[PDB]
């Protein structure tokens, strides 16, 4: 009894893409037609209406740098079907044989688009709470989208919400500063060889990451900013966006390419 409804002979599961607690991700075909992606909930392990909240919040939010919702099947066995990012996390695709041939303008231009998503989410006065990489998808032309598969991650955590459960679009913007150090890395867990109790730790007496290797000062400068610890000092993602998509431009018109950034 919704416009998304769809029948579930529409919906076919191709490849099992992940696996969980609560339920799989798959690649499929909707219609015959269209490449989709698929969660599934395994019946008995997380309320329906817990699980379908998931497809109430997307239901609400629409823009070009989101995952977007397609369809849904809202009774047991449920089913909430997206667009498809054939690259998949952006983790893995840092990781992976592509990691190799990415160079800052690639990168940047992938922070931009993360930024501008989480501008929208911004604007909407919504909040991410677990930004990272393993969080964003990629697709063809190097499109980058924000998702969210319910996935501790104190490394990406800003120290008031680790700390006191200060969750706000303010933390995400310190996290987007993790993300940042994801990318110039080609996907390295942040804080190398540094376990969660150091992190929270060594963050609170004052540490942060230092510049990556060849990446250019200005934009270590920018995760600074995202790493205030006054929540209320770090830049917005519009700024954010604006800078990052100005940046090759604005502020650093003289990069060279290196063997890695
Ligand atoms: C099937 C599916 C279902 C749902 C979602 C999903 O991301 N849902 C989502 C739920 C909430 C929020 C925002 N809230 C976050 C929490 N926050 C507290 C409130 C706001 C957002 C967000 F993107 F806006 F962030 C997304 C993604 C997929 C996928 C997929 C997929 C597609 N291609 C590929 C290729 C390889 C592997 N997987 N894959």
């Amino acid at each position: 009894k919704d416009a998304w409804e769809i029948p579930r002979e529409s919906l076919r599961l191709e490849v099992k893409l992940g696996q969980g607690c609560f339920g799989e991700v798959w690649m499929g075909t909707w219609n015959g037609t269209t490449r989709v992606a698929i969660k599934t909930l395994k019946p008995g392990t997380m309320s329906p209406e817990a699980f379908l909240q998931e497809a109430q919040v997307m239901k609400k939010l629409r823009h070009e740098k989101l995952v977007q919702l397609y369809a849904v099947v809202s009774e047991e066995p449920i089913y909430i079907v997206t667009e498809y990012m054939s690259k998949g996390s952006l983790l893995d695709f840092l990781k992976g044989e592509m990691g190799k041939y990415l160079r800052l303008p690639q990168l940047v231009d992938m922070a931009a688009q993360i930024a501008s998503g989480m501008a929208y989410v911004e604007r909407m006065n919504y909040v991410h709470r677990d930004l990272r990489a393993a969080n964003i998808l990629v697709g063809e032309n190097l499109v980058c989208k924000v998702a969210d598969f319910g996935l501790f991650p104190i490394k990406w955590t800003a120290p008031e919400a680790a700390l006191y459960g200060r969750f706000t679009i303010k933390s995400d913007v310190w996290s987007f500063g993790i993300l940042l150090t994801e990318l110039t890395t080609k996907g390295r867990v942040p804080y190398p060889g540094m376990v969660n109790r150091e992190v929270l730790d060594q963050v609170e007496r004052g540490y942060r990451m230092p510049c990556p290797p060849e990446c250019p000062e200005s934009l270590h400068d920018l995760m600074c900013q995202c790493w205030r610890k006054d929540p209320e000092e770090r830049p917005t993602f519009e700024y954010l966006q604006a800078f990052l998509e100005d940046y090759f431009t604005s502020t650093e018109p003289q990069y060279q390419p290196g063997e890695n950034l």
